[PDB]
């Protein structure tokens, strides 16, 4: 039990008994978190419990030192110590923000602000502790069970009683019983096996709740500005297609960390790829915390990069179809292709960390603590969706709050900004351009006279609390006899209900706003669904309008985001 304080480095052989991860706190500061919060439990080789026999005195501040021994007040010889004295608990080598990290139960916006506002190992504390108790509420769920089964893909479950059900999203994925990962969508279900596998009745399945490992590397290491590029070697025969971004390659190249905010089809993967070509020795590894985000990654690679130099890192615990192109799982090639929890120990002259919004801070620490590299690359937007924070229920995430990375492209701005969108028509670049950039991006596309608004309330109905709105959906139907074109159009809302109703009824793909994040489809129609605090958030609704290359059709809910989209208005 020896270890260095999270708050204030100063070796120590207390650590807090009643932290869920047990911090090492000194002397000083250790005393400051029991005199101000419930937590009394001070653990040291030995716990700091009262050694009089069948004693329950556990409180450092109701306990004293009779000899090397510990006592409470009924208990103590006539020479002891207290404990806690003079601002300090004794052990060897004799935070406002700590407490609230330490004792919250990350329900709150606040919470999760404070987390990253905090010192630097406080956001490692604030990770680990968040994490951990994320997967403890895990745990709070109940059992499925496989009463029935319909077919290969549907079937009937039985939930356990006296838990609650969690919700069946994409999001939650399952562990069946051990039969490979699963997951639920809507008394008929759809059952989705990570592994194809005839499932069997009394089989049954649970949250996978994974052991959180504690943090030690920085969330972003300390910042080095230098006079040249360092480590690196340009070229001077540098492609005319990624002559924009060589000014800014060189930024990379004279810096420790760079940042570069992105906005919807902007050219990230392009950046990214190009990067590479422009230190062509450089061995790069790319990451991104989903599969998707390293598959588009790779995408871009294929087209630019020789395929002999490329690897796609895949965890021998396979979870979803990915890039099928690259050699895999040779961390020896130059490029390497990687999800953060899957990273292997290396070394690298770049690390380029794409989809920046959707990272943790526990995610921003495993790459810094993976990888040991000469330059980092933070490559995203603020202005896009962030991870999922599972116990959040109160307060909305600002994007300066997603992550220390995002935290300084809203605070500082971002090193690098690519400021002209070449995917979607005018109408769509104007109207988030306004709403969440700033008026700093620019249209590189005419306007398309293809993206239409309809105000249309329709009927809320809920499955659970995911929600549906039959209505919208069918002014939509009515649309697409008017508008055949638009056979062609990719589905999109806020919630997997209404998807699932939409796919129905219209046929046309679905992909809810979370997922749709990355991809860009010709023609997209979307229905606002609700207007509730998920979809009028301004990132989310930013996103789903700019997935489309040629025409979108909002059916809205909203009259704030309706006005603000410079789209064709329809009537019926
Ligand atoms: C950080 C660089 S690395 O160690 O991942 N790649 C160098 C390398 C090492 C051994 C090899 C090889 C390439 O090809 C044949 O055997
Ligand atoms: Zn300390
Ligand atoms: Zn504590
Ligand atoms: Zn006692």
């Amino acid at each position: 039990a020896v270890g260095a304080c999270v708050l204030c480095n100063s070796q120590t052989s207390l650590r807090c008994g009643a932290c869920i991860r047990r911090p090492f706190l000194c002397c000083k500061c250790c005393y400051d978190h029991v005199i101000s919060t419930s937590h009394k439990l001070v653990l040291s080789v030995n716990p700091y419990v009262c050694n009089a026999p069948g004693c329950d005195v556990t409180d450092v501040t109701q306990l004293y030192l009779g000899g090397m021994s510990y006592y409470c007040k009924s208990h103590k010889p006539p020479i002891s110590f207290p404990l806690c004295a003079n601002g300090q608990v004794f052990g060897l080598y004799k935070v406002t923000d700590f407490n609230a990290i330490a004792t919250c139960d990350w329900t709150n916006a606040g919470d999760y602000i404070l987390a990253n506002t905090c010192t630097e190992r406080l956001k490692l504390f604030a990770a680990e502790t968040l994490k951990a108790t994320e997967e403890t509420f895990k745990l709070s769920y109940g059992i499925a069970t496989v009463r029935e089964v319909l077919s290969d893909r549907e079937l009937h479950l039985s939930w356990e009683v006296g838990k609650p059900r969690p919700p069946l999203n994409r999001n939650y994925v399952f562990t069946g019983y051990q039969i490979g990962e699963y997951t639920f969508e809507k008394d008929a279900v759809v059952y989705r096996g990570t592994t194809t596998y005839k499932l069997n009745v009394g089989d049954y399945f649970v949250l996978t709740s994974h052991t959180v490992m504690p943090l030690s590397a920085p969330t972003l290491v300390p910042q080095e500005h230098y006079v040249r590029i360092t480590g690196l070697y340009p070229t001077l025969n540098i492609s005319d297609e990624f002559s924009s971004n060589v000014a800014n390659y060189q930024k990379v190249g004279m810096q420790k960390y760079s940042t570069l905010q992105g906005p919807p089809g902007t050219g990230k993967s392009h950046f990214a790829i190009g990067l590479a070509l422009y230190y062509p020795s450089a061995r790069i590894v790319y990451t991104a915390c989903s599969h998707a985000a390293v598959d588009a990654l790779c995408e871009k690679a294929l087209k630019y990069l020789p395929i002999d130099k490329c690897s796609r890192i895949i965890p021998a615990r396979a979870r979803v179809e990915c890039f099928d192109k690259f050699k895999v799982n040779s961390t020896l090639e130059q490029y390497v292709f990687c999800t953060v929890n899957a990273l292997p120990e290396t070394t690298a002259d770049i690390v380029v960390f794409d989809e920046i919004s959707m990272a943790t801070n526990y995610d921003l620490s495993v790459v810094n603590a993976r990888l040991r590299a000469k330059h980092y690359v933070y490559i995203g937007d603020p202005a896009q969706l962030p991870a999922p924070r599972t116990l959040l229920t109160k307060g909305t995430l600002e994007p300066e709050y997603f992550n220390s990375v995002c935290r300084l492209m809203k605070t500082i701005g971002p090193d690098m900004f690519l400021g002209t969108c070449r995917r979607c028509p005018a109408e769509i670049v104007d109207t988030v351009s306004a709403l969440v950039y700033d008026n700093k991006l620019k249209a590189h596309k005419d306007k398309s006279a293809q993206c239409f608004k309809m105000f249309y309330k329709g009927v809320i109905t809920h499955d659970v609390s995911s929600a549906i709105n039959r209505p919208q959906i069918g002014v939509v139907r009515e649309f697409l006899t008017r508008n055949p074109a638009w056979r062609k159009a990719v589905f999109i809302s806020p919630y997997n209900s209404q998807n699932a109703v939409a796919s129905k009824i219209l046929g046309l793909p679905t992909q809810t706003v979370d997922s749709s994040q990355g991809s860009e489809y010709d023609y997209v129609i979307f229905t606002q669904t609700t207007e509730t605090a998920h979809s009028c958030n301004v990132n989310r609704f930013n996103v789903a309008i700019t997935r489309a290359k040629v025409g979108i059709l909002c059916i809205m809910s909203d009259r704030d985001l309706y006005d603000k989209l410079q789209f064709t208005s329809l009537e019926i």
